[PDB]
C-alpha cells in the first residue's frame, strides 16, 4: 500500500488479462491510471471493476494509431494530471513460422508490438522527462526477446527489437538527466483467458521441458514487478529487463 | 508493510552496508533475521540499532566455514523456527587483474565468494525444501558477473560462478517442486562505507562512461529488490538475475 | 583456399566496405557470388574488380524491395546454379535518439534494417530448404543488438529484431531438417569510407572507453568470420550470435 | 591449409576427444603443438598418431598442478620456440545436483576446471604478452557457461567463471597492447568416446527438446572454430563467447 503514491499511469491494453492485473495493483497502491483498449464496453466495464472515475478511467485506442497516442495523453493529464509512468503492454501473436509469414500478417504485428512502443516511447519521453516525476516507462518484452521459437517469427523479432530499443531509451534519457527511466519486463507463460480458449495450451506450456516449475504463472506474477519498476523503489534500475518465467529460460 | 509477514531469513555480511540495508528493510516488511558477521562488537550493535531480538538476531560467521553455516541454521531455527529465506551477500574483492594474482588472493577470494555461496546453498535446499514455506535463496552477484573488469580477475570469476550455479539449483529446485526459489542480485555501483573510505573512487565510478546516470547508487537500492525476491510476490520468478545498475550493462 | 567450394552466395549490399570484403574472401575460397546495390555503375565496377563473370556477378536491389528480391534469386540461380548461402549485410543507419526519430526516419530504417532481412531470411529458407546444399543464411547483426546506444535508437531496434528473429528460423529449420542453417554476426566499429568521411569518427571509436583495443577494426575482420559460418566447418552451429568487436560487449 | 603458420600451441587434454581433434587440426594447419594428459603411454600414442616430433609432442600434466605449468611452458619453449597460443581444454564433470555435491567433489572439480584455467592464462598472458606473437589464449567453457543443469551444479559453476573470467582477462590485454587475445568457446552436446561408453546418452542428448538440430556434434566442430581463434583471422575479437551447440540455446 502506497508505493505508488502521486503516480499517474498509462496501460495500454489494461481493459484484460495481464493489463487489468497491472492496472488493478496500480490502483491499490494509489496511483491513478488510464487504461487503453479496444472496445468501449468492455474497457468501461473494466475501469468500473476496479474503482471509480478519481482512481481509474479508460480512454478507447489502438496503439498502432500515432496520432491517437497524443490524444491519450492530452486526456490523461486532463483528468489526472502530468503522467509520470507509461506501461507499453499492449500487442498481438501470430502462430506462423518465418517462412510461413505473410508480409500483411508481418506489417499488422509489428506496427502494434513494435511501432506502437516506439510511439508510446518516443512521446512519454517527451512528456515526463524533466518533470521531477520520479517517471518510469516500462516496456513489456517477453521469454521470446531472449530465445526463439520456431513458430512466432514475427513476435520474436518484435519482442527482441522492443528489448534493445529500450536501452537506446534508457541511456539517452539516463545520460541527459531526463528523470525518465525505461526498462523491459519478460513474462513466460501466463494463464489469460486466451490461453483457456485454447484446449491443451496450458498443459503444453506446462510441461517440464519448457517450464520448470511444472505449471504457468497468473497475471498478478507480471504485475508484482511492474509495482516495483513503476515505483520509486527502482530508482536506480534502467536499461534492464526483468524476467518472471518459471525458469524457462534458465535452462 | 506485512509484504515478509511469517519469512524467518538469514542475511550474510548483514551487519554493514548493503546486507544491513536489506536486514533493516526486511524488519520493517514484517521478517525475523538473523545476520552474520565477522566481529561480535559491530554485529551486536546492527541488531540492537534495527530492533529487538524478537525481530532480528546476531551470528558470528565467516562465511567460508562449512561446519559454521550448519550451527548458523540451527541457531536460526532456534531463535526463530524455520528458516524460508537465505541471502548470501557476504563477499570480499581483491583489486588485481588476472595476471597479477597470487594463488593465495585466488584461493581467499573464492572461498568466501563461492565456496561460501555454495555451502549455504546446498544448506539451504536440504533445510528449505518440502517445508511449504515459500522459499527462497537470493545469491548477491554482481554486474561483474556479466561482464569483466580488468582489474577484479578474480572476482570477475567468483560472481561468474555464482550466476550459473544459481541456474542449476533454481531448476533442481523446480523440477522437484521442493519450493526453493533462486535468483541472483547484480548490483553496480553502490555507496557504501567501503567506497567513502577510498578518496576518488565514487567520482571515477559515477562518470558517465561507466555509470550512465552519473551518480552511483545506495544501500535500499539492494534492498527494495530483494524484498520483491524473498516475498510470495515473486513466486513464479526463478533461475533469473536482476539488475540494479544505474545503466551500467546496458551500454 | 577451397573452404567454400560448390557454394553459391548473395550478399546484400556487396559493392562497397563490409559486404565487399566478403564477397572478396568468398570468391577467394572458391564461392560463386552475387553481390547487391543500387548503383550499377558501382556494382559493375565492384564485381569486375573481384573477379570474371563465371565467379561473381552484380544484380541491382534494394533489399526492402519484396518483389526484386524474388528476381534476385531467379537472377543467381540462372547464373550459377541453387543457391546455398545468403549474407543478409544491406543496412542503414540514423543518428537520432528514440526521442528524436521521425516516423519517416523509422520507417525507412526498419524497411531496409528489419523487412529487408526478413524478406531475405524468408525467401532463403524457402528456396533452399531440403536440397542437401548445406545452406547457410548469415544475419548481420551489430554490437547495437546486445546493448544500447542514446543515438541510434532505431538502428537498435532493428538490429535486437534481427538478433532474435533469426533464432526463430535457426529452430524452426533445425526441428524441420531442412538443412538451413541461420546465424547472427555482430560486428563492432570498422573502418568503412564512410568513417573516413567523417572526421573525428575513428578517433572517437577508437577512445579505451569505447573499444578497449584502443583502434578499430577492419573489412577483413568481418569477412573471415562469414567464410568459417557459410562453410560446412561451422555445421553444427545455428541460432547463435559471433562478436568481433575489439572488446566493446566484454566491459 | 597454412592459417597457424609459426603459431607455437599448448593443448590441455589433447590425447582424447575433442582435445585431440583440436590438435590435429592444428598440425594440419601449421602450428606446432604440445599436447598434454594424464597417461604417458596415451599420450605418446596420440601424438605419433598425427605427427612427427618436430610437429607435435606430448608432455604429462595434470592442469590443477600449478608448478607443473611452468615446467610446461618451459618444456614447450625448449621444443619449439615461444609459445603464441593456449587451448584451456581439460575438464571433468561430476553428474550431481548442487544439493547432492560433497565438498571433495566440489573441490576436485574447480581444481581442474577452474583453478587449472586460472593457472594457464595467469601463465600464458606473461609468457606471450609484449612478444608480437599475434597471441591467442582459448579457454573451454560450455553451454553450461550459459544454462544451468539441475545435475551438473558444480560443472554450471566452473564454467560460468571461466566465461567472465575470460572477459576479465581479455580487457586487461587488450588495454595495456599485451597483443594477447582471450576468448572462450562454448560445446553444446559433442560425441566423445565419453558419450558412446554411456548407453542412451547420444539418444537422450538427441532429442529435439535439448538439441533442436536432433543429433549431436563430433570433435571436428570444436576443432574448426578454434582454428579461427588461434589464427589471425580473428585478430579483432577477445573477450567474446563463441557457441557451437546445434541450436541447444537459442530455445
Ligand atoms: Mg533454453
Ligand atoms: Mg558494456
Amino acid at each position: 500500500s502506497n508505493r505508488l503514491d502521486g503516480k499517474v499511469a498509462i496501460i495500454t491494453g489494461g481493459t484484460l488479462g495481464i493489463g487489468l492485473a497491472i492496472a488493478t495493483k496500480f490502483v491499490e497502491e494509489g496511483a491513478k491510471v488510464m487504461i487503453t483498449g479496444r472496445h468501449s464496453d468492455v474497457g468501461e466495464k473494466a475501469a468500473k471493476s476496479v474503482g471509480t472515475p478519481d482512481q481509474i478511467q479508460f480512454f478507447q485506442h489502438d496503439s498502432s494509431d500515432e496520432d491517437g497516442w497524443t490524444k491519450l495523453f492530452d486526456a490523461t493529464e486532463k483528468a489526472f494530471g502530468p503522467v509520470s509512468t507509461l506501461v507499453n503492454n499492449a500487442g498481438i501473436a501470430v502462430n506462423k513460422s518465418v517462412e510461413e509469414t505473410t508480409t500483411a500478417e508481418w506489417r499488422k504485428l509489428l506496427a502494434v508490438n513494435l511501432d506502437g512502443v516506439f510511439f508510446g516511447t518516443r512521446l512519454g519521453i517527451q512528456r515526463m522527462k524533466n518533470k521531477g516525476l520520479g517517471a518510469s516507462i516500462i516496456n513489456m518484452s517477453s521469454i521470446e526477446g531472449f530465445v526463439g521459437d520456431p513458430s512466432l517469427g514475427a513476435y520474436n523479432a518484435s519482442k527482441g527489437a522492443v528489448r534493445i530499443m529500450s536501452k537506446s531509451a534508457a541511456l539517452d534519457c539516463a545520460l541527459k538527466d531526463y528523470d525518465v527511466r525505461v526498462n523491459t519486463v519478460h513474462p513466460g507463460y501466463i494463464k489469460t483467458p486466451l490461453v483457456d480458449d485454447l484446449p491443451g495450451a496450458e498443459e503444453a506450456m506446462s510441461q517440464r521441458t519448457k517450464t520448470p516449475m511444472g505449471h504457468i504463472g497468473e497475471p498478478n506474477d507480471i504485475a508484482y514487478i511492474c509495482v516495483y519498476l513503476a515505483s520509486n523503489e527502482s530508482k536506480f534500475a534502467t536499461g534492464s529487463e526483468f524476467v518472471v518465467d518459471g525458469g524457462y529460460t534458465a535452462q
